[PDB]
RNA sequence: ACUGAAACUGUAGUAGAACCAAUCGGGGUCGUCAAUA
């Protein structure tokens, strides 16, 4: 079954990504903003360029350019774990333990971590 | 009731000036799943 209240309910409008030139955040002005929702974007204000690796040395092959480590087990988030991903207010205060799984995602006053 | 003749619609003139194919984005990461009896 569904939580009650879609997780873009509980997440403020000034919060959410910008739709309006006249509502940039600080980051989207510092980094640049391109509209999801309509028209609009603004180039980034900040650029990083130049990268250089100071090291000749610098990457590990464990042995042998055929051997490889197998990565521990990188799995989907999975926001419907209320519990974790789910805030008992807007300003971002974990769930209550203890209560029902039903209590999560439940109230338009409740929020994202 | 005696055809006029002969004469280059040519000569000069740059389809061009201006305009960034561009703006935003870590190749990233964890909780189950399934519905009967």
């Amino acid at each position: 079954g569904l939580y009650e209240i879609a997780p873009v309910d509980l997440l403020d409008e000034t919060l959410k990504p910008a739709t309006d030139k006249k509502q940039l955040s600080p980051a989207d002005r510092v980094f640049g903003w391109v509209n999801q929702r309509g028209n609009g974007c603004y180039k980034g204000q900040l650029r990083i360029h130049s990268v250089t690796c100071q090291h000749d040395d610098a990457i590990d092959d464990f042995g042998n350019q055929n051997f490889s480590v197998p990565l521990a087990i990188l799995g989907q988030p999975k926001p419907e774990q209320a519990r974790f991903y789910c805030a008992d207010d807007r300003k971002g205060i974990p769930l209550e333990d203890g209560y029902d799984r039903d209590d999560g995602y439940s109230d338009s006053e409740q929020g994202l971590r």
